[PDB]
């Protein structure tokens, strides 16, 4: 049964790291990263905090440090996911105006053709604190 490279799981944006002891949230309207080359309908997705399956050679750690990374709904580890379904390590986003549809067409990254973006989010958004954006 022949298999064909793995769907690209790396998000299009930076981490959002986890620098401080508050936990990840954001209000009703905020959350969504700035992409200049997306509509208004596909401002809406998930943050999911990375997993660890097999980076520990001496380490049997990585980064104990939270990551959080942004895919838009229908794409990413968690395409299969519903809006707001509830997960430990999944955050549900969301801007005015979103259409709740998968963002196929945006899709994931695959890191050896594209670099990241610097996640960024509009003026004013209320960030809890010790969260940065790498
Ligand atoms: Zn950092
Ligand atoms: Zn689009």
């Amino acid at each position: 049964r022949p298999q064909g490279l793995p769907n690209n799981t790396a998000s299009w944006f930076t981490a959002l790291t986890q620098h401080g002891k508050e936990d990840l949230k954001f209000p009703r309207g905020q959350g969504v990263p700035i992409n200049t080359n997306s509509s208004p309908d596909d401002q809406i997705g998930y943050y999911r905090r990375a997993t660890r399956r097999i980076r520990g050679g001496d380490g049997k750690m990585k980064d104990l440090i939270p990551r959080w990374y942004f895919y838009y709904l229908g794409t990413g580890p968690e395409a299969g996911l519903p809006y707001g379904a509830n997960k430990d390590g999944i955050i549900w986003v969301a801007t005015e105006g979103a259409l709740n549809t998968p963002k196929d067409h945006i899709g994931t990254r695959n890191p050896a053709n594209n670099a990241a973006i610097v996640l960024q989010l509009p003026q004013g958004t209320t960030l809890p604190k010790g969260f940065y954006a790498e």
